[PDB]
């Protein structure tokens, strides 16, 4: 039972390494130490040993590496690395001596420079601002035209989706996707779903309309995205426009949506905009009592995930596990 | 059902009259028979008497009034009214004659001109065909706003909303409402909610943002719609922009929207557009197990309601009752 227990039992086998820059926060050190007791990941604590000494009390962070930006033996490599990408903005060479003191920035760069598989922060830092440094240093992947935030949504006592589990996107970051984002989000989401849920993605591109039923500007920015998509990733099951019932309910799909590759079996939900995306996930979580995991970022070169201002050592452990499974994508 | 049980019993004490123009469908007659038996409404059957009786069988329709558009007292008045209503659109006197021979058109006119309180149709007939006359003839209450479509949404084992009961709008009809449309749907939805559910409305103008947590044209529109609504109806509890969790989860409301007159106890959800509105209702119904009632139309000067292909005679009975309660906005 449970997305996250499955995810961490797979991370235990991937042997990925994640950086944790928030070493002046307690729950982070609890995570590291739990992470290592369980074999979920090797870990690098970007921080300060003296500071961490009187934070990690009855905890064993021995197995974990400790890296200090202002001491660490490749410091000037990381600074050179940073200045080169950011120099286009009129930022000086020593101004990389700023920014690259941030354990966050330092952590993110270790990932880029191959020294780590991914990074997880944002526990008491800031939830829009882990993304910029991730964007500054790492940026998008390959067939990733953009990025995205998705949620995993597991509905209890549920038969629809992948035994109750869906990916919803974008439900967390991208506010007004174009026809071409909704496109690219659909494709990235299918691969993300597939890696993380280990089931065949069947993508419903959601609307108030089911293939024909209504016609407006919105409906036109959907069928469009369906068709663009159906054609970037032709081996992928994609279909639209589909209402939620057509998408997941077969007996409805068997009137509204005959011969659909997805209608009736959908397990990925792609939303027109973040109003729809966010509203929908919250309704799933709060009214349908779904467990929601996210926001999780997709489409970056290395997985860098941002946390929530109020969550537990046990949550951070799980975020790290998810990131490990994401890093498996590029093996 | 339990929403619909309370509505049905209210209907009995309200003594309203409802036209049922869909007389060539026996569901309509089975409903109308149960409606008169149960004392829910008075009924006008628009249609041919011979034909209606023939088809009735042993249904007790003796307490219903039958009205023939081809040979009713007020035919000519109704026709001239429709011409007057509509001549500015090219409709001629001759056109008006023919268009008002329609039983639905004729029923909606009966409501406009006071001879009935409301109309229910559309069970084996497209909606656009119930809503076109509704909107052409009866039109919007005062001169204002627009007709919109709401759902009553009842989530089981839920303490949020009004014991798990919500109104969602617009989740079935208006596709791309302007800022003003959204503002009007908020005010009208609040009144609909208070009437039908009988609890104090707490209206959340939904968004992915709560009270400044993000900023886009999506968010500026929700805020604009929120503030106009607050001018339109200063005495209604209306807040925005609010995410859903802020709208209904007291603990989230406290950090995201402290001091809100709505956040944490929202019972009315107002959607940016029909993508959001429809996707939301469908997820509530399909994934949260909620019983959904709708689409029901609000904002008309008189309550006209359109059914759907798969209604039972009981589903129609219930809709009549719903319409009787919507018609008691007048009463007081
Ligand atoms: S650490 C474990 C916390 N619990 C969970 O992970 C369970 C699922 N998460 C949630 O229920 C919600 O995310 C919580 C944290 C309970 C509440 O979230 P909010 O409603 O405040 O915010 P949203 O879920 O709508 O997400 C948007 C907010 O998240 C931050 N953010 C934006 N983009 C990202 C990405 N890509 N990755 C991580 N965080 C991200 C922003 O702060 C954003 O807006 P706020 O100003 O914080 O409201
Ligand atoms: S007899 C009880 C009817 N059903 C219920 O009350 C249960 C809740 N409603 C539903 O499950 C759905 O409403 C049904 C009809 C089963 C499924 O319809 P869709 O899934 O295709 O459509 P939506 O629910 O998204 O509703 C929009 C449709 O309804 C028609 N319509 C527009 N505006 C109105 C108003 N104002 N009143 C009644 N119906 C209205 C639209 O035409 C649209 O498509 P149609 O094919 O014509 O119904």
């Amino acid at each position: 039972v449970t997305f996250l227990e499955k995810i961490s039992e797979r991370a235990k086998k991937l042997n990925k390494t994640i950086a944790l820059p928030e070493t002046e926060d307690i729950r982070t050190l609890q995570a590291a130490a739990k992470i290592l007791e369980r074999g979920i990941a090797d870990i690098v604590l970007v921080g300060n040993e003296a500071d961490i000494k009187a934070l990690a009390g009855d905890l064993d962070l021995s197995k974990a590496k400790i890296v200090d930006p202002k001491t660490y033996e490749k410091k000037d490599e990381y600074i050179n690395a940073f200045y080169e990408l950011r120099k286009h903005k009129g930022i000086t060479l020593e101004n990389a001596a700023e920014i690259m003191s941030d354990y966050v920035y330092f952590a993110v760069m270790m990932a880029k420079l191959g020294e780590v598989d991914g990074v997880v922060s944002g526990a008491a830092h800031s939830s829009s601002d882990t993304l910029r440094p991730a964007v500054q240093i790492v940026k998008t992947a390959k067939g990733a035209a953009l990025a995205s935030a998705f949620f995993i949504i597991s509905v209890p006592d549920c038969e629809y989706g992948s035994d109750g589990t869906f990916l919803f996107a974008d439900s967390g970051m991208v506010e007004m996707p174009s026809v071409e984002d909704v496109a690219n989000i659909a494709v990235i989401s299918a691969k993300t779903f597939e890696l993380l849920v280990q089931d065949v993605p069947k993508v419903a591109m959601l609307s108030y309309s089911t293939k024909g039923s209504a016609k407006s500007k919105l409906t036109e920015a959907t069928i469009a995205s369906t068709k663009l998509a159906q054609e970037l990733a032709p081996d992928i099951a994609i279909d639209g426009e589909l209402q939620v019932d057509a998408a997941i309910v077969p007996k409805v799909a068997a009137s509204k949506a005959p011969g659909s590759p997805v209608a009736g079996k959908a397990n990925v939900f792609i939303f027109p905009d973040l109003n729809c995306g966010n509203i929908a996930y919250k309704i799933a979580q709060r009214l349908a009592k779904a467990e929601a995991y996210g926001p999780i970022t997709q489409g970056l070169a290395k997985p860098i995930n941002d946390l929530s201002r109020g969550c537990s050592d046990e949550d951070i452990v799980g975020a790290v596990a998810i990131t490990c499974v994401q890093a498996a994508a590029q093996d």
